[PDB]
């Protein structure tokens, strides 16, 4: 059961809009939308996504494994050697979030301030008195993006696990010797940096250049969630404002994606005609570059939405029914929708290229969409006495200033970041926060582990967070 | 009565060093030091300090007006109008930590998110709805570091006023015409950016060229809080590990303002012969180039203690008694002293240059210096049943979801905050918290009004915060 | 008769070893090699050769037809109008080095001080009086490189003539309106500039990606110059020293490319074994990424001559027999043939990353060669009594000075440019030089239709110049 | 008898201005406008001047053995060793325009491909084979200017000669050891780029925070040449067009320097009323910030002539009869005086900052000051028949390829270039041109030993130079 699975028993009930089942349904934890900011409902005017991981969410673990063996297949095409093509994705090793290190080839699982929780050297887990010799003060600067790579989306699952095994091949494999900084070959050298490089380009060049789009296309049931929900909910928000959607990907993608995930025999409601993706959308735009797209943006173009092509030159027309947009910036959505930042709600899942970003640089409300965390929070409940213990030896801990205790509290630690996975939760390693944590407090007013969690708070409800005090201050 | 005022009152009183009355003294506020992020005092093994406004803390407003009259009179002396010579420094206007926006001349109180809280123009608060015409979204990207400067720090304080000053003197003169982005003088056109500018190099002229530095050493006792418990602290530090000095400014002054601090008829107890002040340090580093320093650095000199000019050339050498160093880096530090970032608590006041750079880049323990915080907390503890009342306010019109509450609300806040001064608390505007406020939290782990208040807790201390969970969390 | 017709009928004549008939044979113009800065021959220990128009030159117009042809398909593919399709290449439009100006849409000829020349838009031909409204001074800065593109190869040969037929294209089709800076279509609005980022974008994609490559090595014959000759010439050169080749093209093509160049039933001459190309080299290089080769390069790497592809990482080894390199940097063939820039004469065809870098970075000796050169010259001395009375014409119009004088130049002068295209002479237009004339003589020591020339004079040779002398030398 | 002195004694004879005796008088050598490339005299509608070492020659070796003087003591005042004091100015030593290597620590004389004409260290002049070990192909990379400093203008004469004079004193002090890129002192190591820097800071800090400009005022006789033609040349000037001034130097500075340039008892003729220096000038600009001044320029601001200080904000106002600008452009020139660039004869000394710049920025005619240049002819006239025999050594060297002469050559080189001084002429080393030469060529259309040989040419006249003409081309 990955997290994927939860989401599609979730997406195959019918919904059920009586306003006390609502009220009763978003009890449950995994129907509820978390607040870290507090947000009137009644001041959005304009409700925005993205689509990959959003609209589309891709299904754990068939996709990263599709997008791991066309992966595998690349390097090997560029003379990686073959034994690489007896690899095979495994979704137990790999946490979204983690930092890969290009100069002593490690994953690493770091805290908001860039201390060490989790070093991996391939597959071989390194314990703290082993990782100084490395890193000193168990220390990063997560600023230096020349060395460290975080690999944030679930895009990055697959190149996350394919960089461990790379590196525990390459150890392992005699043909090899191992040196600090990487793999000497007789008279190649090949430095792990180089090695992420390749990967790297390889992940880039099977989504924009490789087949992953085609053989996502030619089986969506296998690959892409689909729920009937969805049209409901972008129904009631084109009822009460506008909403768009601003999407990396490219029309001819986005409009086969959609199609899909509009693809039901009715259309909000059971029973309605059926109308196409594009009428649930006030504007449409693609290819939008995030990030660079909340900055100056790239030129504001126009699809033929016939030929897929984009018309030449620049678009200085208006806003019209039926025309999609290319490039432009998060000024054009504000300009041609007539909007303020906090007028709009943006949902999304990418914890840098749209939440972070449409934050900071613009003002704009977020919400932030995190797949695994379907699985997280049940991961979470079931094992809630382990982190109440934890907790407890915490306190314990700190009383005892007026040894066993220490030991047994990175026992219980351990215990309980394996139930989530070989490199723990998302969200912590134990009783310390990761710095995927941190930021989704910091810059995602909501969250949930799909957005469909929406259709289940009426459209004035008021999300409250508890106010931020500093200590001198309770 | 004014914070300097506070401290000096506690800088007076000799240290009562019984176990018992440590414990009493640091259970009021006052002379407490309080926590964001859980701190083992047994894990330190080097302390570190800057020196302006930390070891040596300008008297209030005398050091400001003293700055400010400077910095009018150099402006007057480049062809700015004499009528400048009738400006005099107020401290109830300036709070630290101000943005000023050099497209339309305002100083802006702003949040962790760059939401607007207070917007004044000259000396006219503009309020909620007339301010949306320049800042449509209420909201400024402080990231765009052409257009808003923050006054971060004690020396910007008198420049604050002054801009204001400024702007409010050109609006209502009538030799000049207000236009949006600046003052029209006939055939002049003054900028506030370049008027900002000017000013901004007219405070580092008087600092750097001009006689600030003069005046100060000819009057220590009107312009520096002397404290005889500061050689106390210091030793005590020195039993348990290293004391190390890194300071901005320059040698001649740093043996001037140092030698002042440490002016007593007795050592570190009364009682006991007076040292130098250069015997409680371990390595003592003058022309830091902070925030540099925690980076490439500058070049490693040497400095000629007799002359108080570096010698030439770069320094290659160990460290030995009685050296002094100019530049370097942060890294030079850790290696001299032997010592790893998470070994080091480093008090400083520049929430900036000090404490989130030494974080950030360098896994450094974070104290910070807040000179006002004396007064901010007098304040506070008067009127906590104004924030009450606040916070009840508050929770009232969240339950109201089931108009008169809004503007009893607002008038509450306003009342609060005037305490504090024109532009109230440095920590917030009501129940909203500043970029200051979010900032001290997120990078300094300690804080304090000053870091005597370390002298009131024994060296094995475990100060504790309290742990920081997700929404989901709890 | 084109250029590439003069230099395959010279190719295709036995080489005449008797060392009067070479004598005899570099007398006539079009079998010398000419001199800017005097060379010593014996100082040469090592040659080298880039290969695209240097060892391969491409028939002419064949070649540029099919370079257009290519890219008029690739921009029709991504949506520009149908009637593309209907151009057809002219060779007698286009001379190598022109000036397209990006803001005001034109092709532009220019003198070393970036004086016009020659203006035209579209194909209208704009004279002196008309074109000071966009040139106020006649003058463009060649250093605005955002605004200007320097056509300097013969491969923007095609494209040179396509930046015209697209002007006139839409100049004269009626669905567009003209404007300063571009062509309004309805709502979109297409600038010079985009419209050459396109053009500029699919010539690069038809070299890269598209099926240029491919319809070249289908048809060497018809595009590619083969001459016996070339194989004697390098081994004399490997007799008296060594010989390297390093080009931007990549290994598969470089290899299909000199295999049909080497492709006779002998070797160096006529009745010798047959030798494998590689083997008339001390090193190969390919993917060389000049000019970036001339500073800190790329990575060197070493080929797999089998697969064509690149072993994975960087290569540390020693120069060997049979290795072929990848990427690197001029240091890289400085050290591994034990050679100082002096002793190095680079024979290549780019005035800039060729030439010009090699002499400024490196101190090589420079061949540049110039394939139209060989039409050039043809066009020059059959029409020397024209240059001739223009000549007399400027000593006459000098004398003056103790009208329709002035006229009369400026006819002689069009009518001569006219006898090389409607562009002019590569060198000059009338008595004025241009950007490129002077480049060949400030930065290319020798120069020459083809580097064969270099087969006709003994390998002791002393290549003369005039020395240089400042006016008052004289 | 110095260059300053044969300037001055042709300074102080009056003006004929008998059509003939003009004729006569430009016929010598001294008093020649030399031409590089054609100019009509009847196109230039505006004359521009800089002042510093144009319109006033400061007086060798006199100013430069004061600019020494005072470099030395503000290194000595900064904790360079006192023997510094010991050095005095030789004018025999430094020849403009070498470039100073900071890696090692040599004078370079080179010529326009970066070949080594000349290297010294210190004052030990190497030869030829032993500068191979740091200059393995006798050849730099110009474009490297973080290693390589060009000591272009004659402010950079005293600096010249001090770089030698230190580095000759460091190396034969006992208390120092030599290293290869500097000097070991103990502990301090200060490597030449070090050395360098406080030298290069040193020489600024004495122009803009010295005594240099007041010492000058106090003595302008001594130091700065006058000549009673000045006010002649630039009145005719007048007549016929528009003539400005645009200097890097302060309107103080400049006020003091052109009133004494223009302090005599008549005005242009003996017998007229004196005028004051600004009404020979329709634009006057200072603080002009060349070499930038060519691009984007600096604010546009307007000088308080009373005051010597600037007017507060940007000057938005048309040109008018007696303002006076700061900063500004080139455009700004254009601009207010209705020309384009071939319309300005720009008259400076400056081969990069003044002539080069202006010409590939912008499109102005050039023409250069060279104040050494008196001197430089004298020697050359005198010597010709060594260098006559030297052109001859290298012909007859040139017919041996059908030993004793290869040495005759450099010896006559040698004795050649000592007449100029110990690093030989400002235009060659023997038969091979400096890079100095062929910028002369390349961007000076007129140049001269003064610009008043201009007094000499009526206003009609037609510079020419030869057209020049590829090798193929005659």
């Amino acid at each position: 059961t990955s997290w994927s699975d939860r989401l599609q028993n979730a997406a195959d009930m019918p919904a059920n809009m009586d306003k006390h089942a609502l009220k009763k349904y978003r009890r449950e934890a995994y129907h509820r939308v978390f607040v870290n900011r507090s947000l009137a409902m009644e001041k959005i005017k304009c409700f925005g996504f993205n689509m990959d991981y959003t609209l589309a969410v891709y299904k754990s673990p068939e996709y990263e494994s599709l997008g791991f063996e066309l992966t595998v297949e690349r390097l090997v095409s560029i003379g990686y050697p073959q034994e690489l093509l007896s690899f095979a994705y495994d979704s137990t090793f790999p946490t979204r979030g983690l930092v890969f290190d290009t100069l002593y080839g490690n994953l690493l699982k770091v805290d908001a301030y860039g201390n060490l929780l989790v070093c991996a050297h391939g597959f071989n887990f390194i314990r703290g008195p082993e990782t100084r010799e490395q890193y000193p003060n168990k220390f990063i600067q997560r600023d230096d993006t020349e060395r460290f790579y975080i690999l944030n989306t679930l895009f990055n699952l697959p190149e996350t696990y394919l960089l461990a095994c790379l590196v525990d091949f390459f150890t392992n494999c005699p043909r090899y010797t191992s040196c600090e900084t990487g793999f000497k070959d007789g008279d190649l050298f090949m430095s792990y940096r180089s090695m992420f490089q390749d990967v790297r380009d390889a992940v880039d060049w099977v989504h924009y250049k490789g087949s992953l789009k085609e053989k996502t296309v030619e089986n969506l049931e296998k690959y892409v969630v689909k729920d009937g929900k969805l049209p409901l909910l972008l129904s009631r928000m084109k009822e009460v404002g506008k909403v768009f959607l601003a999407t990396n990907s490219d029309y001819k993608y986005t409009d086969k994606i959609m199609t899909y995930l509009f693809d039901f025999p009715h259309g909000p409601k059971p029973g309605s005609s059926h109308r196409p993706w594009q009428s649930y959308f006030d504007l449409i735009l693609v290819d939008a570059r995030k990030p660079l797209f909340f900055g100056e943006g790239t030129v504001l173009r126009q699809v033929d939405t016939k030929t897929g092509k984009l018309k030449i030159g620049t678009y200085t027309g208006p806003l019209q029914h039926g025309i999609v947009y290319s490039g432009g910036s998060s000024d054009t959505i504000c300009d041609l929708l007539g909007a303020k930042g906090k007028d709009i709600l943006y949902i999304g899942d990418h914890i840098f290229g749209d939440i972070l970003k449409s934050k900071k640089r613009q003002g704009w409300r977020t919400f932030l969409v995190i797949p695994e965390f379907a699985q997280e929070l049940h991961v979470w409940t079931d094992k809630s006495s382990l982190f109440e213990e934890l907790q407890s030896l915490d306190i314990f801990l700190a009383e005892l200033y007026k040894s066993s205790i220490q030991r047994r509290i990175k026992k219980v630690t351990h215990d309980m970041d394996m139930c989530y996975g070989m490199m723990g939760s998302l969200f912590r390693s134990g009783s310390r926060q990761t710095l995927f944590a941190s930021q989704v407090m910091r810059y995602a007013d909501l969250y949930a582990a799909s957005f469909i969690n929406l259709l289940y708070y009426p459209f004035s409800y008021l999300f409250r967070a508890a106010h931020v005090l500093m200590p001198h201050e309770s």
